[PDB]
RNA sequence: CCCCCCCCCCCCCCCCCCCCCCCCCCCCCCCCCCCCCCCCCCCCCCCCCCCCCCCCCCCCCCCCCCCCCC
């Protein structure tokens, strides 16, 4: 009564001085940052095909072609606009489509380049040269080319882009690790995509792409509300349906000990009666409920680096860390995750316990009610 | 209590993510689009019916040919606006009714032609040729075409829009499996029309659509709303009626799995009160929950790709999904579905007490009670 | 409890959408159609009844 | 008539603080079956029957109020 009245809300008084400051820092991004409009969208995708026929091709540049294809989605007013609200300094560059006269192999030719501060018209036609090299090979080789392995499909920029959706996924950890669990899913769920492009190389790619949000880490955000608006759409190719699907395995991406709690919760893991979990238990609801307060925007917290994110930590309470961890082993979801428990007591009989629990199923007749049974 | 509250809403947050962007991304869906208007509907039935008389017609462009049709029931401020409202960018092409002069067999001829970016007026005219050739030859048989077997029939538009609701049936899938099922369908329910017309060949109509729908999947969209307001409808001639009702059958394609749950729920299936799948429960509401609170157009998530139909998957909850599965192959209503359980021993279990289930109705009296009662 | 809370409303959920759809959808009856006025309703009355004393 | 005593208040001690600690880290697209609907029968009605009827004005007496004290 007297005693258990006082307690201190420090989540959610935290939350609410970070979300009531009455001033704000602004970013200078860099000199220059290339806003393609729609308009522009056609051509880029189309370079993007070029990279994918490629066979053996170099990606470097690809991680910021691909940056370049989701603002010409997004089209140059609302990318400019996504970069103001997250707060940087914007000098935008306008995309024309010009054409470039220069002679290889002697012979004088035609190119389709762009204007961009990030891609000298050099390398841009290189790319288009590397990739009528994989192509008159293609064509020797069927005979003639289907529209399905041509830079032509409009599926290629989309396609480059779920590389980068799975990029996303575990750019939780913050460095390259998960890059071999990225390999592996782009071999399982995009192996129909591989298929017809040659060029389609998780490792580079990936690669690519990590290069290109650590770099320029305000891309980061950019790619993110790409692939929110690209999510909110009403429809769309089989594609469009996988980027979006596998964009949104990231969502929650940093808070998986969130998830593994809830599910110590549901298994009614025993160690959760322990006094001094029990302890914890008033700030760990706090905590739950302030994720539940804040809603969808949440899940992508972690993946930009968004500092209210730090709040969400299960961390700050070693003793059902440890319990919620422990079950989450019992269960052999953990692995080859690399959280520690605070607590090895703890942990253990959570444990033990967890590795019991999927040994007996027992049927409960109390959920649903009949009015004569036989049996 | 103190940890039975803690619990993460993923379901409804996920939702309140992609409902609540604050900025959009729009595609360029190519050169052009043929946006028939009122004016032309009855000119592009009288197309569809030289098909249907056509005895072996050639479909390849009949696809197209039908969304035209169903273009030009919506007419073109409606069917652009359904286009802007998906997000994409449109070239409107305007659609006339011009006369083509050509001599044919030597003696020059008219012909009805019309303005379309997708069809050559070549290709029209030879649609034209091959009906009067089919057409003199139904003459002869029966001395005289009655109106039921004729190109003015007003039903001929709708016939061909009748298989492609069909392929959105099967659309589900994804890829041609649905076809055979298309073809099965389409000769019992629709067995009258084939009849009164030698042209209407399924196989090759739904491969036509489901070309269309691969190719153009913008079409997908215009389509699926283009059926809802054909059975939004007030009255309507049976075919109008057939259609609708076909159309229909695909409302909750892909999501079969969730109308196996409520079953399994509805036959009390034992395997339900199992405390592993118990464990699930708290989060297999929050899905069924969230699939109420969405509504009719959720119905059609699957058909077109919306990412959010990847929600009302039943997939991340492995033993929920098993035992409905098991209780579905036990009742003898899955097969040849395609699905697998993620946990063999409560499918299995689910499905011998469901096998049991159909051996003994036992009567319960306490739902409807009598006074006096002899028996 | 538990499980007795989930369901799902289809038939009513159906209805919704074909209630609410933002699209219509028009046909093209046939060439004509012929929609007598008040003024001719006697006459017709007139060639009903021809019928029905032949 | 009311009224009538007493009586300011205050008076000590005392800054506050001080530890530790970023965080994160696994896996995983989804989907996959079947299936238009409908179908019987059937107009409705059909009896009896106005209502009302008696009696009957109301009223009637007595009586200002007030009056001390403070």
């Amino acid at each position: 009564m007297a005693l258990s009245k006082v307690k201190l809300n420090d989540t959610l008084n935290k939350d609410q001085l970070l979300s009531s400051s009455k001033y704000t820092i602004q970013r200078s991004t860099g000199d220059s940052i290339d806003t393609p409009n729609y308009d522009v969208q056609k051509h880029i995708n189309k370079l993007c095909g070029m990279l994918l026929i490629t066979e053996d091709a170099n990606h470097k540049f690809t991680g910021l072609i691909g940056m370049l294809y989701a603002m010409s989605r997004l089209g140059r007013e609302d990318t400019i606009k996504i970069l103001r609200d997250a707060g940087y300094h914007v000098k935008a560059n306008g995309v024309d489509v010009t054409t470039h006269r220069q002679d290889i192999n002697g012979k004088e030719m035609k190119f389709e380049v762009l204007t961009l501060a990030s891609l000298t018209t050099e390398i841009q036609i290189n790319i288009e040269i590397e990739s009528r090299k994989s192509y008159k090979k293609m064509l020797k080789e069927m005979g003639e080319v289907a529209p399905e392995y041509r830079h032509d499909s409009p599926d290629c920029g989309m396609i480059i882009l779920c590389i980068a959706a799975l990029v996303i996924t575990k750019l939780a950890a913050g460095d390259r690790s998960g890059l071999t669990a990225v390999i592996r899913r782009a071999n399982n769920v995009l192996k129909n995509e591989m298929k017809r492009y040659k060029g389609l190389l998780p490792k580079d790619i990936a690669n690519s792409f990590y290069e290109v949000f650590e770099k320029h880490p305000h891309f980061i955000d950019v790619f993110v509300h790409f692939g929110i608006a690209q999510s909110s759409t009403r429809g769309g190719s089989r594609v469009e349906g996988i980027f979006a699907g596998l964009f949104m395995n990231a969502y929650g991406a940093g808070q998986v000990m969130l998830r593994w709690g809830v599910l110590a919760k549901s298994v009614k893991n025993i160690m959760l009666g322990h006094a001094s979990v029990q302890a914890e238990m008033e700030q760990v609801v706090e905590v739950y409920e302030y994720a539940q307060k804040l809603g969808g925007e949440a899940g992508f917290y972690h993946i930009l680096n968004n500092p209210k994110a730090s709040l969400l930590s299960l961390t700050q309470f070693p003793h059902f860390s440890s319990v919620v961890l422990g079950n989450a082993a019992g269960l052999g979801i953990m692995g080859e995750y690399r959280g520690t428990p605070r607590n090895q007591d703890l942990y253990d009989a959570a444990k033990a316990y967890a590795e019991q629990l999927k040994e007996n199923g027992v049927i409960n007749y109390s959920v649903l009610d009949l009015t004569a049974e036989e049996l």
